[PDB]
């Protein structure tokens, strides 16, 4: 079969406004157990993306607000998108992680290359 | 075909002393663009490993050093092991990236989440 983003995805989804610290960042992705966290405005829509290698970004180069690591170009997934074009997409951009987005760009989830990294051992 | 280790591992790998600070193993992972650092002693045998999220973990919890915060049972690939055990092995104990290690734990690559990501996709 064609295995789609929203068979395999992570929701809810876990975000947080762009006004946290980074300690509370940080903190955030040690509660959950995740690398990553999208960062929404007051309406829930994508504004940035948070995760764990800019928090050591932030301490490598003494960066103070979640505002000025935050990576505001990011690359997203659509729930009904195959699975492979995420895995190209995250391949393309370096990146490890995209949030899954509705057409009016509120998170309803993320799927990370652990996700696709266990697709790809069950299948065998 | 079946695909090994040695087939996709990126290398050299790029490993640490203890020693170092987490302030400078931070901009190791930076330099590099890399979200895990292999800790070797002084003969390259791994004792621990650190990654990104290690470091937002100090961050949360006030932690102080390397050899405070690295997890010292570390996950390990062979070279000849099938891409697909170490996938199974990374979803099965939660983690994201695996050292390639000889039969003497001197640390030769690693394969992550990323990798096996990135081979899902090519394969389509
Ligand atoms: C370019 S990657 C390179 C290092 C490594 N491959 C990784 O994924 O962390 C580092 C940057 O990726 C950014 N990033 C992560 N997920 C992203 C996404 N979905 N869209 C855009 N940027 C993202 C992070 O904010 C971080 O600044
Ligand atoms: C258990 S994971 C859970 C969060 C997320 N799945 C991840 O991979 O970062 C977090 C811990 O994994 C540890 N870790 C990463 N790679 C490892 C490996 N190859 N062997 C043992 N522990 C590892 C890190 O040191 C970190 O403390
Ligand atoms: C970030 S890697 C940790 C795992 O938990 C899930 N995860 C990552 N980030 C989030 C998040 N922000 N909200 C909910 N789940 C997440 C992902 O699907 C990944 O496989
Ligand atoms: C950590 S995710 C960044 C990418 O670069 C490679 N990489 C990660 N950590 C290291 C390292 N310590 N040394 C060399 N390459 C690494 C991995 O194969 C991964 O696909």
């Amino acid at each position: 079969p064609i295995t789609l983003v929203k068979d395999i995805l992570s929701k809810p989804p876990i975000t947080a406004h762009s006004n946290i610290s980074i300690m509370e960042a940080a903190k955030i992705l040690i509660k959950h157990n995740i690398n990553h966290l999208p960062i929404v405005d007051e309406h829930g829509k994508l504004v940035g993306i948070i995760t764990s290698w800019d928090i050591a970004k932030a301490l490598a180069q003494n960066k103070k607000t979640i505002e000025e690591i935050m990576t505001r170009n990011v690359i997203t997934a659509h729930e009904d998108e195959p699975v492979d074009h995420v895995a190209i997409k995250m391949s393309k951009y370096n990146i490890s992680g995209v949030p899954v987005v509705d057409d009016y760009r509120r998170v309803v989830g993320i799927v990370t290359s652990e996700d696709i990294s266990r697709l790809f051992g069950g299948k065998k």
